[PDB]
């Protein structure tokens, strides 16, 4: 037995699929976590044992390279350094070397074709090609390059590509058919009657967080006065309408427009900078109210009144002076008063709490995009009777990752509040549930996947939504 198959029991669609791409140029197209590499590894295996003696491997990045000759290691049964990763880091010569005696070779495409030309390489001993993300087989890319190559140099060659998607446009999926050779393209959705049995329901609950009077009214006033901002900016065409709801990226467009027209000699649409900055502040205002709450909102009023006082910034003084804002800082004191800093908050611990009262034992992560959010969240729960613990990707303020996931493993601490970078605790087994103080894309896409796969799944997810915000729109949007 060359692959160790009893290890991966392989299922029926990837047994059907392995029996058809296994002597045609194929396209292989599933949706992340249904086992592509475990396909090709199995046509892999058919190709060794009938034809020559070289199976070939290319990704896109090193990690993935290193990956995936891990995986290769460690399913097939074959003398570990007959296994080789060309990362391109090893000395030209070795790398001849390794070649040499290797049986299976993973690498970049990067490397793969310089030693293609030099003439180090010779892939006509390959009797297998797998492309992982073939849809980058475009234009310049090195996967162009090497796919000619073996097409003509290659005793009994076979191409198989590896992609959550060929391309977009009729036109861009003909180039990579054409330049991989593609005789026939074997498609599989989440729903085929082959993969179904093998996907599992997720259940995702959205629950919807109302907004209590006073954060509600400081941001209408925060927004309105947002939409004053922009009627001018959108009155002359710099965007296409005054709505506090357009997207940031929409204003900042308004704003280099008018930089670049003044570039140009303009200097008409000078006075609306002022707007524009106006915009750009009381959006960023919105921005600290909806993401992280009142106190922080507060903290960056505090911060702009300084620079209203410092006589420097005529939009801060501009800001300061509309009774609305003035209205808002009375509002946002009387918040302090009562401790009102984010709804989100409030029903999070709500949770957590009949959590661990069902469970004490209870293992629960919680994502957040952002960092701040992160943090404001490990000490309101600390603050109050909780043992939770941060989660997040050094970047700013490495190995302690591991630490602290190991001590979640064991029982620490029962809450792990992590930003996107710790999607790897869901890799921790019994993990009760996890509740996203927002919408984070990265880890709900992780969650959609493991449901392909039979890796380690939350007992139940939660999403919460704060009643009229983004947050609905982003449900919905997402269909």
């Amino acid at each position: 037995m060359v692959l160790r198959r009893d290890l991966i029991q392989p299922r029926i669609y990837q047994e059907v699929i392995y029996a058809k791409c296994k002597e045609t140029n194929c396209l292989i197209v599933l949706p992340t976590g249904l086992g592509k590499t475990l396909i090709a590894m199995m046509i892999a295996e058919y190709r060794l044992t009938k034809y020559g003696g070289k199976v070939l491997m290319l990704a896109p990045t090193k990690p993935l390279v290193l990956q995936h000759a891990e995986s290769f290691r460690r399913l097939f049964n074959l003398p570990p350094e007959k296994i080789v990763a060309l990362t391109g880091e090893k000395s030209p010569e070795e790398r001849s070397k390794a070649w040499a005696r290797a049986k299976v070779i993973v690498a970049t495409p990067q490397t793969i074709e310089n030693d293609l030309l030099a003439g180090r390489i010779s892939l006509e001993d390959v009797s297998l090609i797998v492309f992982d993300e073939a849809h980058r087989a475009v234009g310049n890319y090195a996967y162009v390059f090497i796919a000619r190559e073996y097409k003509r140099q290659a005793k009994n060659p076979l191409v198989i590509g590896l992609t959550a998607s060929p391309g977009s446009t009729p036109e861009k999926i003909m180039e990579v058919i054409n330049n991989l050779g593609i005789e026939h393209i074997e498609y599989r959705s989440e729903n085929s009657p082959d993969v179904r049995p093998y996907v599992k329901g997720i259940r995702f609950e959205w629950v919807r967080v109302d907004l209590p009077e006073i954060y509600k009214e400081v941001r209408k006033l925060l927004r309105e006065m947002l939409r004053d901002a922009l009627k001018p900016l959108a009155e002359t065409g710099l965007l296409e309408s005054s709505s506090p709801d357009i997207p940031k990226k929409e204003v900042l467009r308004a704003g280099q427009i008018i930089n670049e027209e003044m570039a140009k000699g303009n200097h008409d649409l000078r006075g609306l900078l002022l707007y524009h900055a106006m915009a750009l502040k009381l959006h960023h205002a919105i921005e600290l109210l909806e993401t992280q709450g009142l106190s922080a909102l507060r903290a960056y009023i505090k911060k702009l009144y300084e620079e209203a006082k410092a006589g420097s910034t005529k939009a801060s003084k501009e800001i300061f002076s509309d009774k609305r804002m003035k209205k808002a800082i009375s509002l946002l004191v009387q918040a302090k008063e009562i401790g009102l800093d984010h709804p989100k908050m409030d029903k999070l611990k709500e949770i957590i709490r009949e959590q661990l009262q069902r469970k004490q034992n209870s293992k629960i992560i919680v994502f957040t995009n952002y960092r701040e959010t992160a943090k404001k969240i490990v000490n309101e729960l600390v603050k109050d009777g909780i043992k939770a613990k941060r989660f997040v990707g050094q970047a700013s303020k490495q190995r302690e990752q591991k630490l602290i996931l190991d001590e979640f493993a064991r029982g620490e601490f029962n809450v792990l509040v992590a930003t996107s970078v710790g999607e790897e605790g869901l890799d921790v087994p019994e993990v009760d549930l996890v509740v996203f103080y927002e919408p984070v894309p990265s880890a709900i896409r992780s969650i959609q996947r493991r449901g392909r796969t039979g890796r380690h799944m939350p007992g139940r997810v939660i999403i919460l939504m704060a009643k009229g915000t983004r947050d609905e729109a982003y449900y919905w949007s997402s269909r």
